[PDB]
C-alpha cells in the first residue's frame, strides 16, 4: 500500500549500503554491546532480500497497531517508512526514566483515536539510535511529517 512518496522515502536496500541511515531497523545493532553477546551481522545480500517483507512488516505493525486502515495513504506510507526505519516496538513504546517503565509513545495514542495530525506531528520523537540523538534520523522525521500532513491540513 505504501505510495510512491513513502517509497522514495524508504528508498532501497542499495540506498542502505550507501547511506545507513536508510536501513531497516533490524540491522542497526553494529557496536552497541553492553550481554547479549556478540552476534555476526547481516550481509547486503540478505538485506537486499528481505526489503520487501521487511516493508510489508512495516505495513503490518501499522495496520495491526496503529489503525493503518484507517489512514490515508500519506500518513498511512510515512508511517510505513517509520516502522521500517525504526521498528514497529519503537514506535508503540519507550522507556520512561522519570516513571520508571515502559509506556505507550504519543504517536500511538493519537494513532489510535484516529488523530491523524496530531500522531503526524509526532514522528519527530523517534530521532534516536541506541539512546544517542542523530541528526539524520531528525531530518528523516520531517520529511516523513511533511508527507504525513499532506491533504491533513489547509494546503496554503
Amino acid at each position: 500500500r505504501t505510495n510512491q512518496a513513502g517509497l522514495e522515502l524508504i528508498g532501497n536496500a542499495e540506498g542502505c549500503r550507501r547511506d545507513p541511515y536508510m536501513c531497516p531497523a533490524g540491522v542497526w545493532t553494529d557496536g552497541i554491546g553492553n550481554g547479549v553477546t556478540p552476534g555476526v551481522r547481516k550481509t547486503d545480500q540478505q538485506i537486499a532480500a528481505d526489503w520487501e517483507k521487511n516493508i510489508l512488516i512495516a505495513e503490518r505493525c501499522i495496520n495491526q497497531h496503529f489503525r493503518g486502515k484507517d489512514m490515508p495513504d500519506n500518513a498511512f506510507s510515512a508511517m510505513t517508512s517509520a516502522a521500517f526505519n525504526m521498528g514497529c516496538n519503537s514506535l508503540r513504546t519507550y522507556y520512561s526514566k522519570a516513571r520508571g517503565m515502559r509506556v505507550e509513545t504519543s504517536i500511538h495514542k493519537w494513532a489510535q483515536k484516529g488523530e491523524w495530525v496530531n500522531m503526524c506531528n509526532h514522528l519527530p520523537d523517534f530521532v534516536n539510535s541506541n539512546g544517542v540523538p542523530l541528526r539524520g534520523l531528525k531530518i528523516r522525521r520531517e520529511k516523513e511529517r511533511q508527507l504525513c500532513l499532506t491533504g491533513l491540513v489547509n494546503e496554503h
